[PDB]
């Protein structure tokens, strides 16, 4: 199997594919908010369901759709660079550490966001999974640039 | 040529890149649909264009970024999801059904939403346009672990 | 190195990893600015910064999110147009060019946004960048339709 391609490559793909799953798990919790709060983005989604007046914005939808987006602005991001990196050769047991940091860090953001703890717990768990990134950025950066 | 790696590539690569021409579409017709209703998101873009009440919202301009949004919701996973499949050696005519049936309900999709059509017809493309994504995201799981 | 796979790999990786930095610098700079303005999207954010009246919207926080959805629009389909191009064999010179003009576009494009540049310097930035990508798509486009 061309999974095996690299040693940190299965990892890699392991936790990406269940961060993506996360998303699809935030998109799910959005359309039932919206539809427990009645609150539609769109007039023909509002008929469908109750009335015009139901065309509206609801604080909860809308936390919903930072989470999501804040997934947007770090998980894709870490499907690219983890990818790359899983290429670079890095000891086995660091990619691991990496993938196991973003993975814990966003799952622990999305509960933090959602549930809306206290602060900072939230921004906590943004800064730790997003170290990671920041190495294997770095990392990427030297290997791409010494082989121009 | 390197897009003959796995049986599967070539009609992945086809479909997601015209998913991207059609996200670059609905970046296009947003354009469009700001100069027409003048409705700016910047005061510096209003002055040019007329004056500063044009820095305004419009439910067109909105209902523009609401599909873009979305496709970034689905489409990019799937580009992610896709290219990682591709190389798990799936039966090639159930791999093309995956895409397609994701292609198709993601071009669904953006004629159901920019075209105001009535529910539930843009949240059955949806739906239906997921489908092969889940499925993708749980081959990709096991393949994956068992690789661990 | 596995950054060799390709003649044009190495270009690639570097303006890309560059460019997904350059998105960091824009969650970097948001959270600047929600501190520095006091504005908080969620109520326990406010609380800990100084009470809830600074749960609220600021044109700038609002200026800054546009520049990242903006890159989220644009630059993810670049991390995969990009990708796939490299390994089509094009012309070391011409593949390096694709990626210096989208590269340079977008970093204008960031200074043009959050420093308020008059119109037209974001329009053309945003206009320029998306060349490379538009002829990137088609390529692949010819590319994977010809194996199917
Ligand atoms: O009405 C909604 N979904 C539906 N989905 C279906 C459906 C989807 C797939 C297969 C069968 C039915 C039937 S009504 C809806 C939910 C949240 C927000 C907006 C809308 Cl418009
Ligand atoms: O004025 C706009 N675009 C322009 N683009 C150009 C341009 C772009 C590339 C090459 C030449 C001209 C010249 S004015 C514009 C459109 C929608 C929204 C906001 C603005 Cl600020
Ligand atoms: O208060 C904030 N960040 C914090 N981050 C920390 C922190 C993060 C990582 C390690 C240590 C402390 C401690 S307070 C914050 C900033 C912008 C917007 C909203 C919030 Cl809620
Ligand atoms: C991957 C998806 C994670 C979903 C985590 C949802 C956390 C829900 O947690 C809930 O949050 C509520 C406030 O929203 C609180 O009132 C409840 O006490 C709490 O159980
Ligand atoms: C890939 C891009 C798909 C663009 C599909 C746009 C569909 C436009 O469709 C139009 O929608 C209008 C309401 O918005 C209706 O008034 C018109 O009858 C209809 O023709
Ligand atoms: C990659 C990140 C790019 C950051 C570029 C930020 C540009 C800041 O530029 C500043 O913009 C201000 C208005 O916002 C002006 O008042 C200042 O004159 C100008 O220096
Ligand atoms: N787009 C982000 C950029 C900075 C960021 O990602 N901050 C973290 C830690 S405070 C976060 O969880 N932001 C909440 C959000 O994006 O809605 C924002 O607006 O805050
Ligand atoms: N972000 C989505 C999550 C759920 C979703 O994707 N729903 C589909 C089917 S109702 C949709 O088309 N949503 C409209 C949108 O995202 O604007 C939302 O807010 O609705
Ligand atoms: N989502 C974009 C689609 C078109 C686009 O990307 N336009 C460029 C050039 S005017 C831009 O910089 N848009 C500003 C933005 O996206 O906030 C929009 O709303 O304008
Ligand atoms: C907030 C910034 C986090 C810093 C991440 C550190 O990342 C480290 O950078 C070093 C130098 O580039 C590398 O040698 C090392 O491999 C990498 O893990
Ligand atoms: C809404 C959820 C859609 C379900 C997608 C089904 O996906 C299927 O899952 C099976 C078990 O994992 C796999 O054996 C099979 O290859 C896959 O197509
Ligand atoms: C706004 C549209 C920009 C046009 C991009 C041009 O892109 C060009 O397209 C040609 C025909 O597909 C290709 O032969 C060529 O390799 C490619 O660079």
């Amino acid at each position: 199997s061309l999974v095996m391609s690299s040693p940190a490559l299965p990892a890699f793909l392991l936790c990406s594919t269940l961060l993506v799953i996360k998303m699809y798990v935030v998109a799910i919790i959005t359309g039932q908010v919206r539809l427990r709060k009645k609150a539609f983005a769109n007039p023909e989604d509002a008929l469908r369901h109750g009335g015009p007046q139901y065309c509206r914005s609801d604080p909860d939808v809308e936390r919903c759709l930072r989470a999501h987006r804040n997934d947007m602005e770090t998980i894709y991001p870490f499907l690219f660079l983890g990818f790359v990196y899983s290429f670079l050769g890095p000891n086995p047991f660091v990619a691991w550490m990496h993938f196991l940091v973003f993975l814990v860090g966003r799952v622990a953001h999305t509960v933090a966001y959602l549930g809306k703890l206290r602060a900072p717990i939230r921004s906590v768990t943004y800064t730790l999974a997003q170290l990671p990134c920041a190495s294997m950025a770095l990392q990427i950066l030297w290997e791409a640039a010494r082989h121009l």
